[PDB]
């Protein structure tokens, strides 16, 4: 009946703002789940979740907040070399989704990463394996 | 006059992962729309369109001088109908938001944009496990 949402928090090891073979996971990371409504454009509820092993965070949504606009936001990191939240120009990197499932099956959300201060030196090797021009904005 | 170029890449998200993987494939001839703004809610300073050459790489021209302008790059067209779906994040179309402060005669590289291939490919589950991550379904 309820909604099970799963997600992971990685340390963006290479400052790629996505997840590579060099990325590492963060347990004890801060994550905010927030939802809005259509009839008001307003809030509906807010819950804070924390990541366990493999950076997995989990949250159970009762169906009183059924099918509403929801976005996730990074809050805290267990790790000071990876304490920076990468902004995309002028916005915090949200992770928008809408609250729906069938057969009650868990919905796994895309991951979110914290930026490291010093990019690893083996990163040019990684972007080269994915054959992309390394981002430097 | 100044001349400042910002280039990105367009890839076919073969695994429908909303990020680029070892089995992603770039799209040459894809379409990209750039648009800058006075501010977060100001008026647009301009809007240009570029297309991707080899390796899905597109080069955008900034003929002017611009500082602290609110720009974002959006997907426009694909040259491959096997990979033409633009992914949705629940209710917004994705974009590359950045603030423009040009410097003459140089190039800045931004993050890639992906088109969704309708059928994932048969060992995409194995790439997610290479990365130690649970396969997303959003
Ligand atoms: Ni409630």
């Amino acid at each position: 009946s309820q909604f099970y949402i799963q997600g992971q928090v990685y340390c963006d090891t290479c400052r790629a703002r996505f997840i590579t073979e060099l990325s590492e996971f963060i347990p004890g990371a801060g994550v905010r789940l927030q939802c809005k409504d259509g009839e008001n454009g307003k809030i509906t509820f807010t819950e804070v979740g924390y990541t366990r092993a493999e950076g997995l965070y989990s949250m159970l949504i009762e169906r009183d907040h059924k099918n509403e606009f929801c976005e996730i936001t990074l809050l805290s990191s267990s790790r000071k070399d990876c304490d920076e939240i990468p902004i995309e120009g002028w916005v915090k990197p949200s992770l928008k989704f809408m609250l729906n499932t069938v057969n009650g099956t868990t919905r796994t959300i895309n991951p979110l990463g914290f930026f490291k201060k010093e990019a690893l030196p083996k990163c040019p090797q990684v972007f080269n394996k994915l054959g992309m021009y390394p981002p430097n904005m």
